[PDB]
């Protein structure tokens, strides 16, 4: 189909996304940058979608974190999410799409701004949310591995799919884990969707980049990086360690698995056969240029190898 401004997309119902694309690239992502607003929007896709439990309810990727913000931003695991919920709300009021479509659309557009990134498949048509998520369904940085895997398993994700979704922490920082150092990132390249996150979490912890006593924080290997206790444990746990290592220096697998498992997350609570595919509206991401690496001056003896089947690669 050809839309009114002459841009084309495979399914004509998708034409309505083009003005919304332009508005968010200008006014939400500050001129299509891979910056804080993109990271916050990507985190919002997960905090919206994961509100889904067969036994308790929640409609998953349904926009409930905006439509019922009053309730869901009270949950302690949503700390800090209110800023990006407030920022997105006027876009939803002004355009003609549901909050659940908007959150996943903004997350996929945001990701496409980051070098190395992918186009997450995007479907249009989710109805407005009809219930707030239940409480206590969002994993925290201080939860054990078994707790996190049980929660993600309960929403439909295997342990390998959790590892794949955690490539999101390649373009990510924390504001609330240690409030004295907000904006400190989880890897050395928070503007680049690459395997540095899986590398650098495998390094021996050395110091705390701000204060020492913060709940859900492990020691970081670098003054300018922060480490969640969850990522520290998942990189080392026999249930996830070999998968975590396998992402290192494996950008094709990161890209393939992150797109497919993000599309699955974006569809929790929904049925794709009732929606329309508008994947082709998402911009084309830049590619990587630089090779994966240990941080300069580090070597294999600084890596805590945790996969008995396969040694950590020589980078
Ligand atoms: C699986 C267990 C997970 C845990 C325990 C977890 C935990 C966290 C924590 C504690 C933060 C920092 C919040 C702050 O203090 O500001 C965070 C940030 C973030 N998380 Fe996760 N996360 C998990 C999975 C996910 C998934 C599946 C996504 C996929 C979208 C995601 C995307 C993000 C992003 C993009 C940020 C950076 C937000 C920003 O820079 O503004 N996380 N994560
Ligand atoms: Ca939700
Ligand atoms: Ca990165």
């Amino acid at each position: 189909a050809t839309c009114d401004d002459g841009r084309t997309t495979a399914n004509a119902a998708c034409c309505i996304l083009f003005p919304i694309l332009d508005d968010i690239q200008e006014n939400l992502f500050d001129g299509a940058q891979c910056g804080e607003e993109v990271h916050e929007s990507l985190r919002l896709t997960f905090h919206d979608a994961i509100g889904f439990s067969p036994t308790l309810g929640g409609g998953g990727a349904d926009g409930s974190i905006i439509a019922f913000d009053t309730i869901e931003t009270n949950f302690p695991a949503n700390a800090g999410i209110d800023e990006i919920v407030s920022a997105q709300k006027p876009f939803v009021a002004k355009h003609n799409i549901s909050a659940g479509d908007f959150i996943q659309f903004a997350g996929a557009v945001g990701v496409s701004n980051c070098p190395g990134g992918v186009r997450i498949p995007f479907f249009l048509g989710r109805p407005d949310a009809v219930a707030a998520s239940p409480d206590h369904l969002v994993p925290e940085g201080f939860d054990s591995v078994d707790s996190i895997l049980a929660r993600m398993g309960d929403a439909g994700f295997s342990p390998v799919e959790v590892v794949w979704l955690l490539a999101s922490h390649s373009i990510a920082a924390a504001d609330k884990v240690d409030p004295s150092i907000p904006g400190t990132p989880f890897d050395s390249t928070p503007e680049v969707f690459d395997s540095q996150f899986f590398i650098e979490t495998q390094l021996k912890g050395r110091l705390f980049p701000g204060t020492a006593d913060n709940k859900g924080e492990a020691q970081s290997p670098l003054q300018g990086e922060i480490r969640l206790q969850s990522d520290h444990l998942l990189a080392r746990d026999p249930q996830t360690a070999c998968e975590w290592q396998s992402m290192v220096n494996n950008q094709p697998k990161i890209q393939n698995r992150f797109a497919a498992t993000m599309s699955k997350m974006a569809l929790l609570g929904q049925d794709k056969t009732k929606l329309i595919d508008c994947s082709d509206v998402i911009p084309t991401p830049p590619a990587l240029v630089g090779a994966a690496h240990l941080p300069a001056g580090f070597s294999l003896s600084d890596v805590e190898q945790a996969c008995a089947a396969t040694p950590f690669p020589a980078l």
